């Protein structure tokens, strides 16, 4: 997680989310340097779960060509805000996640905050349908974050090249 | 839930709680009185989850005849303390659920409490893997629950009857 | 607190919300059947504290004529949301403590809530800076209660009387 | 906040932890490195508060010689663990302090732990009644510290020095 001065901001989310829209692949487009992602290529795979929320399947390459994944859950703990998810990562404490801004079928901006004090520790994705996003939706999302104070200068640009990430199966 | 004064114990719970082991179907034996079951015969089924936790899938039957269900995910949190569950059902806010004493192959005793300043809301089980329960067994868990201060004089005995249950098959 | 069907709602908090104005002697004038209060008369002196947010005095009269008090704690734990406080008394869990509405130096509207489940329990409390409030300020405030579900039927009216009340100064 | 892999750990706490014997001022012995304190000679100084908890005021000598100093208030949120508490500073959100060692006239040990996902936030203070520490006593506190974690190889000592500190009036 990315670790700066000042607290969590709390950005509006998308109105009348629907999470059953929200399901399938998505490619990580670009992010906020973080612990978590180590390598490139990133997918997350959203799928019905038989309780509530939704289950989540993530993957990456690694540097050295293995492919990395993790399971979780997302919950939204406040069916009244179905965009402010909870996320139960094995191995991992619970973090939250919230879809700023997403048409379902092409884009969505994710983020999510944990305080420490008088600091804080952010996860921010634009994420798209294909490993590709137009530059002008990326521009529009990157007006977003830094709207509430993302320092959109740090974000990465994650690596979807077809024969680099060919290793994704 | 109804209210109590105090604020919630903290009960032991099940050592080395194996949550595989405690999948499948419990029959509600004793419960403390509270809002949510409105009717008899309830079961509660927990499934597999491709993500984290496990699924819930709570039955019961009410006085028309109508099989009520509500679905949800359990989840450890930390995941330290296998046997401290959150439930997330469809439209209720989260919800402790705390296995407090299981063999996993007869009884289970299932506790649960939320803080209300100086008072407090709880639910408690006795499920069995059985419609009913060897009386020594019941008396035994009344003994773990008088032990934080549940007055066994409330708990409320489920209509488990074969013919008044049947509906439920 | 008493046990109401639904989750928490989310009213609106006072904009602007001022805390050093609102410190001072407040009296109950009507508030929700509850378990905190058993007495009359009530006051809740709000102080300033060394630390951060204020300290807390509440009194009642009770029948036997003892005056029961009871010290507290207030903070906002978000500062940019200065009307939701959180409340940490003696021997209670924290609560929370939102001033919905108040002009400082004449009435104000408080509401607390902790979700159970698919239901609720609620503290909301009509009080004034003198043991009365005229009738046109306690409708109007009821009208804003009645508008997040609180059913006015509900409301206890506070024994504020001169001569009953003597005892407190 | 030192950020490292891992869940939170969970150590012990001070048994029997009286806030009333660790009152006063504590100096700053050793530290893990953090955000908060960028400069030496630290001091906390724990006071009373006529809410619930203490008063807190600490203060440090920056580099430039500026003294520096915060505010802040401190609650036991579960009055049943009066060593796990709650520390709410000026322009902070909450963060845990949690006393785990003191014998109240010579030193502290204290930590604090914030869940990051798979990562984790944690400060950790020896302190002192005094601007110094015997060895044989420092040696103890590092002996739990790393029992539970801590690489006490990070920890930083903090300048006391009576010529270095004498800016703190
Ligand atoms: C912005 C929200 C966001 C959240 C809440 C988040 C949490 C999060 N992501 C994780 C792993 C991971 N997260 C991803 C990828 C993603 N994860 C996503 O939320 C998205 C949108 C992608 C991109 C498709 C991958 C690939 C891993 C596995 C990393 C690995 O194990 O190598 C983990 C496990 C930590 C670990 O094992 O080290 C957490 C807690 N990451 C985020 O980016
Ligand atoms: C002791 C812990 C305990 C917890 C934490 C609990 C929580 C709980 N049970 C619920 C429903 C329900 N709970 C049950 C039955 C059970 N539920 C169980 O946890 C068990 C062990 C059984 C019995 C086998 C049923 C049948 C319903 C649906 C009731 C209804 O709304 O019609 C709901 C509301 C779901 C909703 O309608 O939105 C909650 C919050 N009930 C409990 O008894
Ligand atoms: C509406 C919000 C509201 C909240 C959050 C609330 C919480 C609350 N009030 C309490 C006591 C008390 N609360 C009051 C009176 C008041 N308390 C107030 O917040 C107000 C506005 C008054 C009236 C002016 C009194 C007199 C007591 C002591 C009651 C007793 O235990 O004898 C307690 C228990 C303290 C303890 O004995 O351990 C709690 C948790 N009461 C409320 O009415
Ligand atoms: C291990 C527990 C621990 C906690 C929970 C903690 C929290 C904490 N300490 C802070 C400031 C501070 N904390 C200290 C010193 C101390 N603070 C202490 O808890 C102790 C024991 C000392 C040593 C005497 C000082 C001097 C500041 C002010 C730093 C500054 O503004 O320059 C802040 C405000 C953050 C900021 O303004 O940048 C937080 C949130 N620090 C810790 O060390």
């Amino acid at each position: 997680m990315f670790i700066k001065p000042g607290r969590c901001p709390k950005p509006a989310v998308q109105e009348d989310f629907d999470a059953a829209r929200y399901l399938g692949v998505w490619y990580d487009i670009q992010r906020l340097p973080n612990k978590a992602q180590k390598g490139e290529c990133a997918t997350a795979t959203y799928s019905l779960s038989p309780g509530v929320g939704f289950s989540v399947f993530n993957r990456e390459r690694l540097a050295n060509g293995t492919i990395k994944s993790v399971i979780g859950s997302a919950i939204a703990e406040d069916p009244c805000e179905p965009a402010k998810l909870q996320f139960f990562h094995e191995n991992a404490a619970p973090v939250p996640y919230w879809v700023l801004s997403t048409d379902y079928d092409n884009y969505a901006l994710v983020y999510s905050c944990i305080n420490l004090g008088a600091s804080h520790a952010a996860y921010a994705s634009i994420v798209s349908r294909q490993p590709t996003l137009p530059e002008e939706t990326i521009k529009k999302l990157q007006g977003t974050m830094s709207s509430f104070g993302v320092g959109v200068d740090t974000l990465l640009t994650t690596n979807q090249d077809a024969a680099y990430c060919s290793a994704m199966n």
